[PDB]
């Protein structure tokens, strides 16, 4: 794709989110960089409204799959880069098992040479002292597979997957994800064969940062196709 060429080096990233979860209104700003050659993401997020009213891990998937490493032999399946620079809309429903749900709508596109992810998040149906609003989730993150399929009538893709959030009692909080992506621009985009993205993420804290924040290091590789 022409789009793919925009990602052969290190690209700066900005993330901006506004959220409302059970009437708790908040905003997050993130900065960092992506190196799709290595499937690599490094960012730091800050809650600019004070304390984040949900656990940081619950927002990781919402906070740029154009930075996934597509093996050369899978180039023709990379929708995400193909939509650039004009970008794509990304919508999800995230269903926290036996708790509430997030619905997210984001636009991912270049502003100059910077890759931007602007998100609106709405959460409803949460239990006041469930694992989310009760802040019972561990500050860590598991490794997943994101299953992608073409969505031809939308000129885009769908994804489904199961995120597992460890609970502080040793249990697990499932977050079912359903995702739809639609290109914004008029250039050709790639409609992929079925495949998946293999993810891993590490969460940390900046020892000098007293605002509520998250440091994220993530690696993602496309897989599931042999030739």
């Amino acid at each position: 794709s022409k789009g793919e060429e925009l990602f052969t080096g290190v690209v700066p990233i900005l993330v901006e989110l506004d959220g409302d979860v059970n009437g708790h209104k908040f905003s997050v700003s993130g900065e960092g960089e992506g190196d799709a050659t290595y499937g690599k993401l490094t960012l730091k997020f800050i809650c600019t409204t004070g304390k984040l009213p949900v656990p940081w891990p619950t927002l990781v998937t919402t906070f740029v799959q154009c930075f996934s490493r597509y093996p050369d032999h899978m180039k023709r399946h990379d929708f995400f880069k193909s939509a650039m620079p004009e970008g794509y809309v990304q919508e999800r429903t995230i269903s926290f098992k036996d708790d509430g749900n997030y619905k997210t709508r984001a636009e991912v596109k270049f502003e100059g040479d910077t890759l931007v992810n602007r998100i609106e998040l709405k959460g409803i149906d949460f239990k006041e002292d469930g694992n989310i609003l009760g802040h019972k989730l561990e500050y860590n993150y598991n490794s997943h597979n994101v299953y992608i399929t073409a969505d031809k009538q939308k000129n885009g893709i769908k994804a489904n997957f199961k995120i597992r959030h460890n609970i502080e009692d040793g249990s697990v909080q499932l977050a079912d994800h359903y995702q739809q992506n639609t290109p914004i621009g008029d250039g050709p985009v790639l409609l992929p064969d079925n495949h998946y993205l293999s993810t891993q993420s590490a969460l940390s804290k900046d020892p000098n940062e007293k605002r509520d924040h998250m440091v994220l290091l993530e690696f993602v590789t496309a897989a599931g196709i042999t030739h």
